[PDB]
Formats: C-alpha cells, structure tokens, sequence
C-alpha cells in the first residue's frame, strides 16, 4: 500500500465560510490486512479534531481508505505543517507524510480582462479572456459571472510559473456572440491570500 | 522491487517537421548488480522491429542500472497513429515489463490562432503582456514560439494544453515586452506547429 497527502482548496481557505481541509488518501490497501490506523499532527503536536472516513473497494482488489482533518484558516495561511501517521500490517513500518503551504512572501495577482479578437468574433461563439499574473503562491480561484449570476462555460489554465517567480494564468470564458454583441457586462472574480478581502473583480464589455 | 521502464514520446516538434528526427524512447531504471543484463524488444503495431538503438548500461550512484534503447521513428507513422511497444526482460523479473506509446486516439482538428493586444489597464506598467490565443486543437500536442523581426524571443510562458469541454483542447502563450517596443510599434508573431494546421504551421502577427 501507498501513502497520498493533500492540502485544502485555494477557495476554502480564503473565505471564512468555508471549511478547509488537508486529506490522507492510502491506496494499495488490500483485503488481507485491511486494517489502517490515521494520527494527526499539527506543527508536530497531536491534535484530536479529525475524522476518519468510512472506506471504499478498488476494481483492482485493492483499497482505496481516506481520512480528513478540518483546518483553520489562519492557521494554513501562516504555514502551520499538517503531518499525518498511517500504520498497517503489511507495513515495514509507520508511514508518514507531510504539507504546508508554500513558504514566500504573498504576492498581489493582477487581473486583467480581455476582448475577443477581431477574428474569432464574427463566429457563433467568443472567447472573453482574463489574465491573472504576479501572483504568489500559486493558491487561487478564478469564477465567472454576469449579472450576478454564475456563468458556467469556462476554464482556466493551471498555474504557470513566471521568469521573476511569481505565477499566472488565463481563465476563458465562451460566451453566445450575441450576448457579448447585446452589450452584457461580464466579470472576472479571482480570490488569492494577498488580494484585499481575499477577493477582487474585474469587468468586461462591448465598447 | 525490480526494474522499472519508462517510456517517452517523441517532441511534438520533431514529429511535425520532415528535417528532425522523432524518437521514442525506452528508459530501464534499478536494474540491480546481481542481475545487470537488460533484453529489449521492440514492435511497431505488433510487428516486432529490429533498427533501435541501445547505448550501454549506465552505473548510477545509487548502485544501480539505468539502461537506455532509443527506437527512431517515422513522421508519417507516428501521425498515422501506429503504437510503440517496449518489452523489456531482466532476469530479476518475474515477467517481462511491456510499456506502449503512441498519438492520443481521436480525430485531429485544427487550431484557431488568435493574438490579444495588452489590456489597457495593463498598457502603463513598464512591461506589458502579448497573448496568444490558440484554441480547438486536438489531439494537445503542440508548439508556441514567439517572433519579432525573425528573431526569436525569450521572454514568454506558456502554459498546458487546457481540456475545453467540446473535447478539444486550449492554450494560452504569453510573451512579455517593454513597454517601449509596443508603443514604437514594432510587430511581433505567434508561430504555432500542430499536425491538423496546412504545412503543419500557421503565424499570426501583433501590433499596435
Ligand atoms: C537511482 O538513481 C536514478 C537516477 O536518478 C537521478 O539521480 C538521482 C541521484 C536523483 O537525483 C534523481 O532525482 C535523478 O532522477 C533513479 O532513476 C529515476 O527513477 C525515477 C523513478 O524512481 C524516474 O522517475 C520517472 O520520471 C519520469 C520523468 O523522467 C524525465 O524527467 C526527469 C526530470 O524531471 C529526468 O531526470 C528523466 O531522465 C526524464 O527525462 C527525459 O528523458 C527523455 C529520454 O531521454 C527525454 O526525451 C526527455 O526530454 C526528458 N525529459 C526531461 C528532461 O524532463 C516521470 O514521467 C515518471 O512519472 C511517471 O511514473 C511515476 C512512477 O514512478 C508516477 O508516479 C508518475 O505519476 C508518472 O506516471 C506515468 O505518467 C504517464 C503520463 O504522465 C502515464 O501515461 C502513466 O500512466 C504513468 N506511468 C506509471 C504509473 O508508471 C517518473 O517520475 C526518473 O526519471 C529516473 N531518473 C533518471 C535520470 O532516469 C532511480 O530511481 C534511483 N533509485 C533509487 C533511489 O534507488
Ligand atoms: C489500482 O487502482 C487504484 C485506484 O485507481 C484508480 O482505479 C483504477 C482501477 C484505475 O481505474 C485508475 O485509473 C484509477 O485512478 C490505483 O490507486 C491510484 O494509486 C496511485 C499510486 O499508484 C495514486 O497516485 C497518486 O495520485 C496522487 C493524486 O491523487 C489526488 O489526485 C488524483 C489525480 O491526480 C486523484 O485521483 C486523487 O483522488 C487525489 O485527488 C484528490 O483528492 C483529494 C482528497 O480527496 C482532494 O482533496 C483533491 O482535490 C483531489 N484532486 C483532484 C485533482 O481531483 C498524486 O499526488 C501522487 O503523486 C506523486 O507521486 C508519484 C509516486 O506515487 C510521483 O511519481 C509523482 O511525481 C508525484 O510525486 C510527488 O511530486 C510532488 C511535486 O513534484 C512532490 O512534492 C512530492 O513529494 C511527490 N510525492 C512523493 C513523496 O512521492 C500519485 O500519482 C492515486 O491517487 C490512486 N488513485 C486513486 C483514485 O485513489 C492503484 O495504483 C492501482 N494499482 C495497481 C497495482 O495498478
């Protein structure tokens, strides 16, 4: 068997509302010696306030056994290690792994909306782009909306990591050309640790 | 635990242009003392191949084996879709191990290729971001370069291929310049190679 760990989502972490949490998945575990122990530690210290998950059967014959603790939001912001203990049967011995966020000073993303091109805009679909560059860490959200609703028809690039350090991204959103043609406004939202409130926008229009 | 073989694809680049030359390559790593010698076999669609080349074993200083075979390929073939099979035997296996590579399965469609002049809140900062825009490309592999007057640049990322919900893929490329050589209006171009574009190429160009 294997051992797997996992911080939280970029999201859950930056606003207070959500529950952010750090995941042991084990995989490779098997029927023989099914057994899997978790322990969790934070900055080395056992905390208590986890939860172990109920397991699940692998085509392959194999287990796939995972446990969760839940996390404060300060406390992943200020780069607290979340070490968790796996022991096993058919262990050498005890397993271990460990997380944290990425150390560095947090840079400020700057956002930027961009237009269709002249050339895709004739066509029955348009791409409205938003650029998110000099971010640090690379920790981050990027939704789409208009009229404060939801816009669901977009994706965004992962990550990329810039020459000075920092990282960016693109988030594309297609859209009706008609929509875009009407004149509706639409938004870029990103969330990031350095931003203010955790949290900006950014507009895009028919000019 | 034994042996174990990774297999590698050739360059998009390489297959896409008839003066380079594609190889996969079959990479054998721990192969231990006890047992060094390495067997490779190699088919092409089933058919077993006898042309690749295998370099010498290489002590690492871990104390174990690492083996190399490289098997040449045709561009034709590769972009006709023909599966590469390493077999590789060691005697500390219990059976042979049996990677395959190819081009990902489908049909290809073509890129869009589209530039976005800087944004405007953007067009003040000393450096300013030049983006390429290439879209509905299958299968992902690819290549962005960027240009100005038939010099290459340097400065420019470009991120993954992106899975873009119609089954075809997305990438961004982003080239960075003074603010200066936008202004005094220099042109500046966005080659792409993929196998679905005429001649395997397209260049679209940007200004102000
Ligand atoms: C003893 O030493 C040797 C030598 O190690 C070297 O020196 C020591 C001292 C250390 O410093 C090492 O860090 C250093 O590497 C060890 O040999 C290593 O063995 C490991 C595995 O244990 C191999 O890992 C694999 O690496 C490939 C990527 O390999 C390329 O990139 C490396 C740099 O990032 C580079 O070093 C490699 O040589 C190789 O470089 C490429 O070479 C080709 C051929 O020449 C060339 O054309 C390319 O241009 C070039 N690319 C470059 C420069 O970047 C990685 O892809 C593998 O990941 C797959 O498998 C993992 C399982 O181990 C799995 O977890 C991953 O998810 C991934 O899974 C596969 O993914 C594909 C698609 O992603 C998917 O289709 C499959 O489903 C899936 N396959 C599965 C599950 O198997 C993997 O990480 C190292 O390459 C290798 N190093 C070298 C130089 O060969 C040895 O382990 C040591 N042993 C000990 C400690 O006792
Ligand atoms: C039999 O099957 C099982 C189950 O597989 C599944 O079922 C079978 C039947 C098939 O259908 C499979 O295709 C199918 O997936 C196999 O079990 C798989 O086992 C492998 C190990 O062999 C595990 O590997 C790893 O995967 C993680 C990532 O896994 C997160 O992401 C996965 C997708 O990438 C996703 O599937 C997982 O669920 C998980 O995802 C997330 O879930 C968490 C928690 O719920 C959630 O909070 C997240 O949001 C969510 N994420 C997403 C994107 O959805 C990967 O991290 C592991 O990677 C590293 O390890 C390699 C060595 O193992 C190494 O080569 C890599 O380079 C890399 O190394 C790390 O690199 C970093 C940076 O360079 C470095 O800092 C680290 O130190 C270094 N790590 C170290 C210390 O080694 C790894 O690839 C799969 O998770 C597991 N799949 C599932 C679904 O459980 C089993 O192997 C099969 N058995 C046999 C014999 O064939």
């Amino acid at each position: 068997p294997s051992v797997f760990l996992f911080p939280p989502k970029p999201k859950d972490t930056l606003m207070i509302s959500r529950t952010p949490e750090v995941t042991c998945v084990v995989v490779d575990v098997s029927h023989e010696d099914p057994e899997v122990k978790f322990n969790w530690y934070v900055d080395g210290v056992e905390v208590h306030n986890a939860k172990t998950k109920p397991r699940e059967e692998q085509y392959n014959s194999t287990y796939r056994v995972v446990s969760v603790l839940t996390v404060l939001h300060q406390d992943w912001l200020n780069g607290k290690e979340y070490k968790c203990k796996v022991s096993n049967k058919a262990l050498p011995a005890p397993i271990e792994k460990t997380i944290s966020k990425a150390k560095g000073q947090p840079r400020e993303p700057q956002v930027y909306t961009l237009p269709p091109s002249r050339d895709e805009l004739t066509k029955n679909q348009v791409s409205l782009t938003c650029l998110v560059k000099g971010f640090y860490p690379s920790d981050i959200a990027v939704e789409w909306e208009s009229n404060g609703q939801p816009e669901n028809n977009y994706k965004t690039t992962p990550p990329v990591l810039d020459s000075d350090g920092s990282f960016f991204l693109y988030s594309k959103l297609t859209v009706d050309k008609s929509r875009w043609q009407q004149g509706n406004v639409f938004s870029c939202s990103v969330m990031h640790e350095a931003l203010h409130n955790h949290y900006t926008q950014k507009s895009l229009s028919l000019s």
